[PDB]
């Protein structure tokens, strides 16, 4: 039943638009198979199509935004885009059909409405791309029964191993159709729907931008060549009409053009599935997924006060449905440097220059192929996976769907190689390689990411303790399911464990230092003079200069986080032996947290270093870092640190602003400093443990309870408040949020753990 639960689960998930860094384009949970793409242009010139055509996911002055209204992946949903340059507005229904044995149907809708800037007449080019790749498998245009194109439907029939037997239609639609009274019409046709039908090596498929213009290019060197000039020329957008060539290969190139207003339907039909998809079919399972989408939202996302409202309600499903929509399937090579090269142990004074050495062996190579299946932080600036990130990202996806957020934790956890390690950025294959200056492609075994994908476990774990409506709770409907589950997960977060353990232990022992436990204390490797990117915080102040004998105290509290998790886990699997250990770890960190890391001067927790004397020294840094143990669950709810941190956080001089936490206090020396990254602005995902974990003390006895209470209350209203603000006049989540004035900056579409505000207003943790 747990066989049967996966089978019922890949099944369902298998297809989607899981291609996040194109505008709208599907690809199923398959390596080497069968993808789609749009494109679109208005073409007003004979030079400018080269410039207004879409296609991979940008956000600059000439689009005003884009994203998922709805969306569900095993449903599927709306996305809506308003394009400035094309002048237009544009949706892209997207909706799944169970049946047969393949991973069942699918249709879209794609419709386009000029804006009321846009001329009446413009002609907008469109392009649905298909591309298959795999070495047994077949694809094939039918041909027109027309001479030079298609005055209704584009049937591809196809097959492989994979999908069995599919058709995939292209629909006529509905729009007008320019017509050219040019004598070119003669050969290309006064104007129609066409189809080229190419064979490319498979691994260069995914470029469909440069495959099209090649054949525009060669459209239009057949013009020059046969007499078609400057004296008499045609109109531009039969100049970019692509001869007509239907055919058998592994890329089919659809091309229409429309004056004014324009939809058409794509539908694709899993043969072993029975009767195929028709349009009626899309129209009306798209009625039907809106109105699922609705039901499942009320009841998972209840808005508590002050966000009971229907502005609130729809920013909080736009805020969902962008985290959840930007799921992806990455398939293809990662690059990672496996020399393991002595200067990675950053063992001496001065490691960065040894590490700077070594990187410039360039030993690294591309290694898989691998998979994943993630959510991801940015469509336009890093559609990919991110080890931390993915661990808020889940927060709200596993409250929707637990069965999926599972889905994806195993499908991360499947990368860790046999060490223990999981590279935190995820570059899979050349599609995703092209979106990534090559200098910051490479990977490195010794660098970590914080462990946020236990937060999801833990969220699941005590769920366990306490027809795609089954699928998405079966996991923890079925305790038996979810047992083992976790009982094959179990091992590698073990594994994990031990790999933080080896690789990333900070030296007690060398060095003029005393406390409780010999072994827990923690150094991430990878600083350089003025970043430490491996702890999530990247500019964040740490001890100058870097050296070997830092300690970190976010690094120690994240091992807290997973060892309490393996606590737990270990305990439900009956792991005698393993709780055992991890309990005198538990203890030991909890002492040593004390030892090494507070600073009764300052009144809060610090990092520590090894002086010019070779003494241990604090050094403080008032901010995100400062209330590591307190946002990581590890403090008791009386302890009087927590108190002297709940004063900390609520003081207005120091992190405390209108519009939610400051990275860093206002106080420090490096406040506002240099890129000002990780140095003052409001980040959400801190800002949400930071809420998650005030709303423990307010609903439990102790002396804090009321202080809590208050902070909880006005921290969520104002990251809430600050979140929907900006969602309201820019359309937008961003990165982080400026304290001073409130506003958004750094990047937008940043859905992204900006969307956990969509679990702050639901509440009730
Ligand atoms: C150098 O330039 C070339 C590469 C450019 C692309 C860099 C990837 C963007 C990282 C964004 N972001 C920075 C945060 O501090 C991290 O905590 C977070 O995990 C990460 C992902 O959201």
């Amino acid at each position: 039943l747990h066989s049967e639960i996966g089978r019922l689960n890949n099944q369902s998930l298998l297809w989607g638009p899981y291609r996040p860094n194109i505008y709208f384009g599907t690809r199923p949970r398959i390596g080497k198979s069968l993808m789609t793409g749009l494109m679109w242009g208005k073409i007003e010139s004979y030079t400018d199509f080269q410039h207004t055509v879409r296609y991979t996911c940008e956000q600059n002055e000439g689009m005003k935004g884009y994203g998922w209204d709805e969306y569900d992946p095993r449903r599927g949903g709306i996305q809506s885009i308003h394009d400035i340059q094309n002048g237009l507005d544009i949706t892209t229904s997207f909706v799944k059909i169970p049946g047969g044995a393949h991973g069942g149907s699918w249709a879209a809708r794609i419709k386009g409405t000029l804006n009321d800037d846009a001329p009446k007449d413009q002609k907008t080019i469109v392009v649905f791309y298909v591309s298959q790749e795999g070495e047994n498998s077949e694809l094939e245009a039918v041909p027109s029964e027309n001479e030079f194109g298609y005055e209704g439907d584009v049937i591809l029939k196809g097959r492989s191993e994979a999908l069995g037997n599919y058709k995939l239609v292209v629909t006529k639609g509905k729009g007008v159709i320019p017509q050219s009274d040019h004598d070119l019409s003669r050969l290309r046709g006064p104007g129609q729907t066409v189809v080229q039908s190419l064979t490319y090596p498979d691994e260069v498929l995914w470029q469909a931008k440069p495959i099209l213009f090649q054949q525009l290019k060669a459209g239009i060197d057949w013009l020059v060549e046969n007499k078609y000039d400057v004296a008499d020329p045609p109109p531009p957008w039969q100049v970019y009409l692509l001869a007509n060539k239907p055919g058998s290969g592994n890329v089919h190139i659809v091309q229409k053009v429309f004056e004014g207003d324009f939809e058409f339907d794509i539908l694709f039909s899993s043969e072993s599935a029975g009767k195929e998809v028709t349009s009626k079919d899309l129209e009306r399972e798209v009625k039907q997924a809106t109105e699922v989408f609705g039901e499942r939202f009320a009841r998972v996302f209840d808005l508590k006060a002050p966000f009971q409202g229907d502005n609130y309600k729809k920013f909080g499903k736009s805020m969902f449905s962008n985290l959840i929509g930007g799921i992806g399937y990455f398939y293809g090579h990662s690059l990672v440097d496996r020399s393991y090269a002595p200067e990675y142990d950053e063992e001496n004074e001065g490691f960065w220059e040894d590490a700077a050495e070594a990187r410039a062996r360039h030993q690294e190579a591309l290694e898989g192929p691998y998979e994943l299946f993630t959510s991801i932080p940015s469509r336009p600036f890093f559609p990919r996976g991110f080890l931390w990130d993915e661990g808020f990202h889940l927060l709200p996806i596993a409250d929707w769907d637990i069965d999926l957020a599972l889905e994806i934790i195993k499908s991360w956890y499947n990368l860790m190689d046999e060490d223990g390690w999981i590279a935190r950025e995820q570059i899979l294959g050349a599609e995703a390689r092209s979106k990534v200056p090559k200098e910051f492609q490479t990977q490195y075994p010794h660098y970590a990411n914080p462990p946020t994908l236990f937060l999801v476990l833990d969220n699941f774990v005590e769920r366990l303790r306490k027809l795609d409506e089954t699928l998405s709770t079966a996991s923890v409907d079925n305790p038996e399911v979810g047992l083992e589950y976790l009982r094959r997960l179990y091992p590698l977060l073990r594994r994990q464990f031990d790999w933080f353990r080896k690789t990333q232990a900070g030296d007690i022992k060398s060095y003029d230092r005393e406390a409780y436990s010999t072994k827990e204390a923690y150094r991430w490797r990878g600083r350089t003079v003025s970043h430490c990117l491996t702890s999530g915080l990247d500019d964040y102040p740490r001890p100058q200069p870097p050296h070997p004998g830092e300690l970190h105290v976010d690094l120690m509290s994240w091992v807290g986080v997973m060892v309490k998790s393996l606590i737990s886990i270990g305990s439900l699997l009956g792991a005698t032996e393993d709780v055992e250990f991890y309990t005198k770890v538990l203890d030991a960190i909890e002492h040593n947290l004390d030892d090494l890391h507070w600073s009764e001067k300052e009144g809060c927790y610090c990092d520590a270093t090894i002086d010019e004397f070779e003494e241990h020294k604090l050094v403080c840094h008032k901010g995100y870092i400062s209330l590591f143990p307190f946002l990581t669950g590890l403090l008791k709810p009386d302890s009087p640190k927590l108190g002297k941190l709940l004063a900390l956080i609520g003081d207005e001089s120091e992190l405390w602003s209108p519009y939610g936490l400051r990275s860093l206090s206002k106080k420090d020396e490096f406040y506002g400093t240099a890129e000002n990254y990780w140095r003052s602005p409001v980040w959400i995902n801190i800002n949400y443990l930071a809420i998650v974990q005030l709303y423990n003390i307010a609903t439990q006895d102790g002396p804090y309870k009321e202080t809590a209470r208050d902070l909880y209350t006005r921290l969520r209203k104002n990251i809430v408040e600050t979140v929907y603000r900006n969602w309201e006049e820019t359309g937008f989540a961003w990165e982080q949020y400026n304290p001073e004035t409130g506003k958004g900056q750094r990047t937008q579409h940043f859905t992204g753990w900006t969307s956990l505000v969509v679990k702050i207003m639901s509440g009730h943790h």
